[PDB]
């Protein structure tokens, strides 16, 4: 009664991808919560793998390049990631979901090079209320963790500028393999690659005229149709409201409610398909405290529901009964 | 033009049935707002019955009892609070509601057991994050604020440990007689409670799958299909969500919206077989100043609504006009 | 691919409608965001066309009159209004859209005067928790903030005292011309007056059992069935709901969503008949700094709406490629 049952739970506190401080801290905020203990309660074994550590070179090893900042501190990165996550999906090749907390976006360049190493059909469910899809010369900012997915995408290759650091980077992404939802702050740059190369996407507009139910639904269709394929599941903190989830670097209002993140996470999770899902942005040196035990809270019932975590309930594993102790019900004390 | 005319307002300021201090202020927090004013501005009388005087026995006197907290405090209480419950719906016997404001939600048991004894056939509708129906040896905690439905349904009976002082709760609720909306929160052993006796219940999942509305309308038909019974309306604050009632000692993020709980208290009002509706778990020594006041307004909101209270507005009992005065309008102005 | 090109920005610090000061703070909060910016960076030209200074007469200048306070405060600066935006107005008959930041809500007044001037067969969209249609000798308070529509609706003028400087504020309105979303404090002669003269209106009960879209549609359709007439689109701040725009002067809970608020104004954009578009009640001197934020924040994304900005994003007006600069693209080094 249980799709899954085992799960893997990896930290990558990434903080180069973008200048605030305080992402490499977001896999800590989640293992400091009590979503270990919620997921042991609902029956899962949940076994932390560790942290990746991230390559963080100095000024001088890492300048500007085509405008991008700490461009070989991420290629260096992306491969250490890519190494560790293809590691652990092969040695789990029920299915058993990996459990990524970041640590900025940046992140998921490595992280679905790795998964996509395992396994090369998979999907993936991009749910943001950015794009992440800037190629380097659009980037007003320069910042990886805008960038990750122009990198993996095979249509785009045209407009990524070549590096050497970055050959053993393989884009292995079809634009047809990606959905989003949640988008409501695009580039113009983003929205006309989106656009020209035919990617799904489902704004926040999509989202009120269409219902959460129906964007999931046509989601899943546009990249899984058949729920052949394995799911990538790339959830952004930020695409949740701010009043859920303050503290992220880049909050944007009008967002999805913490119930149209967990409806999301329900259906993705029930396909059985979710093979990886990872959780960028969280910021918990951002906002006050109580900002950050909003944001952590969401998290944890965002990840609980990936897991398979049921807002209808769950069965007991041991029904329980009077008789066995030797007590007497008042039902039985009537009876005499 | 009102379904009712009349109204009776009692305070149960129970807090030991929960361990966080401040619930049994939550009477006087609905006192020092503007609900009485508000309400008789809606042309209904509302008399103030004043506050049912908890029993609250000392450590000596009240141990643990199959690992009960304050049982003897909270069988004796339930006893009082049925006896003034049952005495002021006889003496109603257009409608008069009860209004209840607690107190943590323990007073339940007592206030549906008064209720039932004047309406036997009546239903219960649940508006609560959690089941509240634990059986004794199943509670994790002990809190009777976390039973009191147990021991006031029938089928449950068998799973209820004996006590002497427990002999006058008698169970007077059919499993086919309740409906839950906005669980979820459910301990494993309720789910099964839940399931296996088939009690009507509607989880946040369903109010995001369905909608309100539908999930109003199913509830209703479900132990109400002909609006033959009285309704008892037992709303916990903590249905809605934390951003609009944060001073709640359990609160659970992903609740009702203020305006889904105007709706099932809109819709139940309007069945004109509104007879006690409680509001409980109301603790204004939770959270920051802004945090009672946000709580204080919803709870306020949310028992206007309970007594016919209509956002499209109401008519004035007089229409007031301008020559009565003696006063010239521009349209009297303009004519000469 | 723009409805409006040119734009115009005007400010109208009011704060004689109402007694809380800092609504003359309103358009400074707006000019001092990236408001500004934000319209520059989706193509639109704005022209600050500066503030209308409003008259602010003395305690003994302006003595109280049927009950009204600062009446004749409000008659001069309604006339002094209604001038500066005819004059707005007729320099501009792509349509020129006119943003109007206030200032509390009895500029409508003057405001809707001076654009029927130019636009005689305009419709009213108000949208607003409140119906700001009491007339003189019903208001409790006298402000004139709760009243500038009773003095522009032809229907209602048998129940408006005369006043010799009220002579030149001509009603240019009939009932059938002005609908309403987001009610949800109507004071019961406004109920009245809205039933008996048959305005169009649809309460936060309304957006609740028909959705935001449905109400939307209905609204445009009962007051601009063929999307012949000009929309003067008067948004109240307090139509939000007060976790979205705490700094303001009435706040009643259970509002629009920020996405509702969007939706109203994305729906009126994309008419091609939004004409005026006023904000009023942003208080910048309520709440705290966070507070201040929140409302500035859901403001300026309102008003980007109702120019035109779409959430599913635009396309840019050059795109870029890497051969222009003499740049290896990685697609480019894979070929050789
Ligand atoms: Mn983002
Ligand atoms: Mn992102
Ligand atoms: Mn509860
Ligand atoms: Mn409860
Ligand atoms: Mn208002
Ligand atoms: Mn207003």
């Amino acid at each position: 009664k249980l799709l899954y049952t085992s799960a893997n739970f990896l930290g990558i506190p990434t903080n180069r991808g973008q200048p605030k401080i305080g992402t490499y801290q977001g896999p800590e905020l989640i293992r400091k919560s009590n979503f270990f203990q919620l997921v042991a309660e609902d029956g899962i074994q949940l076994t932390d793998c560790g942290d990746i550590i991230p390559v963080e070179l100095n000024e001088a090893e890492d300048p500007q390049r085509f405008g991008m900042k700490w461009s070989r501190s991420f290629s260096l990165t992306t491969l250490r990631i890519a190494e560790r996550v293809e590691e652990l999906m092969k040695q789990s090749n029920k299915s058993t979901p990996l459990v990524i907390v970041g640590g900025d976006h940046s992140m998921a360049t490595g992280t679905i090079l790795g998964h996509a190493e395992a396994k090369p059909d998979l999907c993936v469910l991009w749910i943001d209320a950015h794009g992440d899809i800037n190629t380097p010369l659009n980037s007003a900012s320069g910042n990886m963790h805008g960038m990750p997915l122009s990198f993996l995408v095979k249509e785009l290759q045209d407009q990524i500028p070549w590096l050497d650091d970055f050959e053993g980077i393989k884009p292995c992404l079809n634009a047809s393999n990606i959905a989003y939802i949640g988008l409501r702050d695009l580039d113009a740059h983003e929205t006309h690659d989106i656009r020209k190369h035919g990617i799904a996407y489902f704004t926040m507009l999509d989202v009120d005229r269409m219902g959460i139910e129906a964007v999931i639904k046509e989601a899943l269709l546009a990249v899984n149709p058949r729920l052949e394929k394995a799911i990538h599941l790339s959830f952004d903190i930020d695409a949740l409201d701010p009043l859920v989830a303050p503290s992220t670097g880049t909050a944007v209002p009008g967002g999805l409610t913490l119930r149209e993140g967990l409806r999301i996470c329900e259906e993705v999770s029930a396909t059985g398909k979710l093979s990886v899902v990872e959780l960028a942005e969280l910021n918990p040196l951002l906002g006050s405290q109580e900002d950050v035990l909003k944001t952590q809270s969401s998290a944890v019932h965002i990840l609980r529901a990936c897991l398979g975590h049921c807002r209808s309930g769950h069965l007991p594993f041991k029904v329980r009964n009077l008789t066995d102790q030797g007590i007497m019900s008042r039902a039985a004390h009537m009876q005499t």
